[PDB]
C-alpha cells in the first residue's frame, strides 16, 4: 500500500467508524500529536485518547480537500466534520502531516488547527 493510499484508507475508516481498521493502519509506537496539545505516544495511549475524544461523537465526516506525498510523508488539507450525540454537527478546518514507517504503517500523525475553533465545538 502506498503512503497516500494508507492515509486515504485511514480517513475512510474514521468516516465509517471502523475503528479497528483505523488502528490497524498505525504502528504500535504511533505518535498522535494535535499540535496545541501534548503528543500521545503509542497505540495504547492513542486508544485511550480516541475513547475520550469520541465520547460525545456519533459520527465523523472528514473531507480531504488536498493530499500530497513526498516519500513516506503525506500531507493533507481537510475539514473534519462531526455529529455529536444530540445530532448537532460541527466542522473544524485542519491540516495534517502523516509519516509512514518501514512497514508502511502510520507512525506519526500531526494535526494543525486553531485551538479556539476546536474548543468552541468540543465544549459541552
Ligand atoms: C482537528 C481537531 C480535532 C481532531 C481530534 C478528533 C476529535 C480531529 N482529528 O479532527
Amino acid at each position: 500500500m502506498t503512503p497516500i493510499e494508507t492515509v486515504t484508507a485511514f480517513i475512510a475508516h474514521w468516516n465509517s467508524g471502523d475503528m479497528e481498521a483505523m488502528y490497524d493502519l498505525c504502528a504500535e509506537d504511533v505518535v498522535w500529536h494535535n499540535i496545541p496539545m501534548e503528543p500521545i505516544a503509542g497505540k495504547p495511549a492513542m486508544r485511550a485518547a480516541v475513547e475520550g475524544f469520541m465520547a460525545n461523537v456519533s459520527q465523523c465526516d472528514w473531507q480531504v480537500h488536498a493530499i500530497a506525498a513526498n516519500g513516506a510523508t503525506v500531507l493533507t488539507e481537510r475539514t473534519d466534520g462531526f455529529t455529536f450525540t444530540n445530532g448537532r454537527r460541527a466542522t473544524i478546518r485542519v491540516m495534517g502531516t502523516f509519516e509512514c514507517d518501514a512497514e508502511r504503517r502510520i507512525i506519526a500523525w500531526r494535526d494543525y488547527f486553531d485551538m479556539l475553533e476546536f474548543q468552541r465545538e468540543f465544549a459541552g
